[PDB]
C-alpha cells in the first residue's frame, strides 16, 4: 500500500470517489474517535511509512504527476515529474521530508504548503480559481512541465490539486462539489462553505477530540454556509459534523495533555426543537424538569452543566430521576457530596440521555410544551432523542443521496428528484430529536411505514407519536441510521424512478450515501 491513482481520461462520478475513498482508506490509522476517522500520530509512524504517492493523469501524458502526500495531515510536500522531484519549503525540516525521494532533482520552492503562501505567490485567492476537470486537467499539465520561470502558475496548480484531493479527502462536502463538476462538466469557484471547512478543519478536529465523553464540544467551531451564513458547530453528533471524513491527530481521549475532558454548559434540546426547562426557574427540591421553547439569551433554567462525574446541573442542583420506574418524573433535586445514583446520567453522541443505575432514558411523553418529563424504556424513539448545544434552531438543509439527486416532500411521500436550488419542498429541517421535517411543514417528519418491517416505505407523516421510525442518525459512514432497527436509508434497488425510500441493512455502497448539505 503506497501508491494511489486517479486519471482524468474518462473520469466518472464513481472512479473520482474510488480515488477519494481509497486514499481516505490509508489515511485512516484503526482508530477511531467519537466514531470519526483520525489520522496516525507523528511519533507513532516511522519515516519509512510516512508517505502515500498519489499518481495524477491527464490527456497531455506521458509520465504521471506524483505527489508526496503526508500520511500525518494529508499535506502535498513534494511532487515528481520523472528524474525532477518538487519541494515545498517548510516552517520545521522534517528527517523525513528530506530524504523522501531520493535519486531525483532536488527543487525546493521559495513558498510554502499553506494557502495564505500559495495565494500570495499565485496572485489570486482560492475563491477566485475554478476547480472542476479542465482545472485539474490543466493543473496536471503545468505540473508535468514545471516552468520554474512560470510558478505563479505552478501554485495556483497545487491549490487546484489539494483542494480536490486532500479536502475532498478530509469533506464528504467538498468531495461531493467535485463530483457535480464530473456529472455536468461544468467547473465551479470554491463556495463559502467549502472554504470555512478547509480553514476550519483543524480546529474541526480540536473540538471533536478535546470534547467530553458525549461528544459535546468546550467552544463551537464557527463554519460558513453557501450564501455567507453563520454556522455553529457544538457537538460531534450536529448533523454537519457527518460530513467531517477524517480528521487531524490533536491527542487521544480520556507537554502534552492526551486530551482534555471539558465540563461544558450548554443547552440540551430534544423533541419538536424544545428545551430541558427548569420549571417556571424554580430550584426548591423536587420541582419538575420541563419542555419549552429555547431562550437563547442567558436565563440560567436551560443551562446544563454536564460535568465529568456524570452529573448534570444548572445553578448549583443536579438533573435527577424521582425513582426508577417506567412513568417517574425528572426534577432539580440537591447534588450530594456522596453524590447518588439517581443523578447521573450518561449522554450519548446518538442522543440518548440514560441514567445507568436503572437503563431508563429521559424521554418527553408528549409534544408539547410544559410537559412533565420521565424517565423510560429506552425505544430510541424521537421523543427520546435530545443533542447538547448553544445553537438550538433546526439546521435547514438539502440531503443529497444516490446519483447526487436531493430528497423532496410531495404530499405523503418522499423520494430523490434532481437536484434544484429554488427548493423549497427539497428543504429539510434537521431536529434536535433526530427528525427531518420538511421546511414548510414542521409539524410533519420523516417516518418509516412499519419500523419493524424491513423494506418499509419511508413517508412524510406527523410528527405527533415521536416513534421509533421518526428518529434518523447521520453517520460517518454516509448513511442514515435507525437506531433499534439497526437499518439504514435506501433508495430502492438504486432506482429512484420507483419512487421509494425504504429501510434495509447496510450494504454495498452507493444507493445507501447521504450527505446532509453545507
Ligand atoms: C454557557 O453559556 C453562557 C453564555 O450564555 C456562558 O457563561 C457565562 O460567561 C461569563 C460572564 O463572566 C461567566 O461570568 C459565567 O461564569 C457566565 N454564566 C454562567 C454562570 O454560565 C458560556 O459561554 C457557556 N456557553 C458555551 C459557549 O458553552
Ligand atoms: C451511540 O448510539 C448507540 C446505539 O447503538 C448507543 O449505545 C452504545 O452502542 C453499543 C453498540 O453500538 C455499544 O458499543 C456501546 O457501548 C453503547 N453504549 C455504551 C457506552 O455502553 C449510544 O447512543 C451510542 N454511544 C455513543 C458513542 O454515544
Ligand atoms: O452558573 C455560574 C455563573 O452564574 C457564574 O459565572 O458562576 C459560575 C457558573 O457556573
Amino acid at each position: 500500500y503506497q501508491t494511489v491513482t486517479f486519471t482524468t481520461k474518462n473520469a466518472t462520478k464513481t472512479s473520482y470517489t474510488q480515488f477519494i475513498e481509497a486514499l481516505r482508506a490509508q489515511l485512516a490509522s484503526g482508530e477511531e474517535p467519537h466514531g470519526i476517522p483520525v489520522m496516525r500520530e507523528r511519533s507513532t509512524v516511522p519515516d519509512s511509512k510516512r508517505f502515500i504517492l498519489v499518481e495524477l493523469s491527464n490527456w497531455a501524458a506521458d509520465s504521471p504527476v506524483t505527489l508526496a502526500v503526508d500520511v500525518t495531515n494529508a499535506y502535498v510536500v513534494a511532487y515528481r515529474t520523472g528524474s525532477q522531484s518538487f519541494f515545498l519549503r517548510e516552517d520545521n525540516p522534517d528527517p523525513a521530508i528530506e530524504n523522501l525521494l531520493p535519486d531525483t532533482k532536488r527543487y525546493t520552492f521559495p513558498f510554502s504548503g499553506s494557502y495564505t503562501d500559495l495565494e500570495r505567490v499565485a496572485g489570486e485567492r482560492r475563491e477566485e480559481i475554478l476547480l472542476g476537470m479542465d482545472p485539474l486537467e490543466n493543473a496536471i499539465s503545468a505540473l508535468w512541465i514545471s516552468n520554474l520561470n512560470q510558478q505563479r502558475a505552478l501554485a495556483r496548480s497545487l491549490i487546484v490539486v489539494i483542494q480536490m484531493v486532500a479536502e475532498a479527502v478530509r469533506f464528504r462536502f467538498i468531495e461531493y462539489r467535485v463530483r457535480e463538476s464530473i456529472s455536468r462538466a461544468e467547473m465551479f469557484r470554491p463556495d463559502p462553505a467549502m472554504l470555512s471547512l478547509e480553514n476550519k478543519w483543524s480546529a474541526l478536529s480540536n473540538a471533536v477530540q478535546q470534547s467530553n465523553q458525549g461528544g459535546v464540544f468546550s467552544s463551537p467551531v464557527e463554519l460558513r454556509s453557501i450564501s455567507n451564513k453563520p454556522v455553529y458547530v457544538g457537538s460531534v453528533s450536529d448533523r454537519v459534523i457527518s460530513g467531517l471524513a477524517i480528521m487531524l491527530f490533536i491527542c487521544r481521549s480520556t507537554n502534552d495533555d492526551t486530551c482534555a475532558d471539558p465540563e461544558p454548559t450548554v443547552r440540551i434540546s430534544g423533541r419538536n426543537g424544545l428545551c430541558v426547562r427548569v420549571r417556571d426557574g424554580k430550584y426548591n427540591n423536587g420541582n419538575p424538569i420541563q419542555l419549552w421553547p429555547c431562550k437563547q439569551n442567558s436565563d440560567v433554567n436551560q443551562l446544563w452543566t454536564l460535568r465529568r462525574d456524570g452529573t448534570i446541573r444548572s445553578n448549583g442542583k443536579c438533573l435527577t430521576t424521582n425513582g426508577y420506574s417506567a412513568g417517574d418524573y425528572v426534577m432539580i433535586y440537591d447534588c450530594r457530596t456522596p453524590v447518588t445514583a439517581a443523578s447521573i446520567w450518561q449522554f450519548w453522541a446518538n442522543g440518548t440521555i440514560i441514567n445507568p443505575q436503572s437503563a431508563l432514558v429521559l424521554s418527553a411523553e408528549s409534544g408539547n410544551p410544559r410537559t412533565t418529563l420521565t424517565v423510560q424504556a429506552d425505544i430510541y424513539a424521537s421523543r427520546q432523542g435530545w443533542l447538547a448545544g448553544n445553537n438550538t434552531e433546526p439546521f435547514v438543509t438539502s440531503i443529497v443521496g444516490f446519483n447526487d439527486l436531493c430528497m423532496q416532500a410531495n404530499g405523503d411521500a418522499m423520494w430523490v428528484v434532481e437536484c434544484e436550488s429554488s427548493k423549497a419542498e427539497q428543504k429539510w429541517a434537521l431536529y434536535p430529536d433526530g427528525s427531518i421535517r420538511p421546511h414548510q411543514d414542521r409539524d410533519r417528519c420523516l417516518t418509516s411505514t412499519d419500523n419493524h418491517s424491513q423494506g418499509s416505505i419511508i413517508i412524510i407523516s406527523s410528527c405527533s407519536p415521536g416513534s421509533e421510525g421518526q428518529r434518523w442518525v447521520f453517520m460517518n459512514d454516509g448513511t442514515i441510521l435507525n437506531l433499534k432497527n439497526g437499518l439504514v436509508m435506501d433508495v430502492k434497488g438504486s432506482d429512484p424512478s420507483l419512487h421509494q425510500i425504504i429501510i434495509w441493512p447496510a450494504t454495498g455502497k452507493p444507493n445507501q450515501k447521504w450527505l446532509p448539505l453545507l
